[PDB]
């Protein structure tokens, strides 16, 4: 579970 | 921005 | 920005 | 900026 | 679990 | 569980 936000 | 996973 | 993960 | 895991 | 935010 | 935010 990976999240990324910019 | 929202993400969510289980 | 917001994330949760289960 | 918030961040939660369990 | 890995979670990054800008 | 790693959690980085800028």
């Amino acid at each position: 579970n990976n999240q990324n936000t910019f």
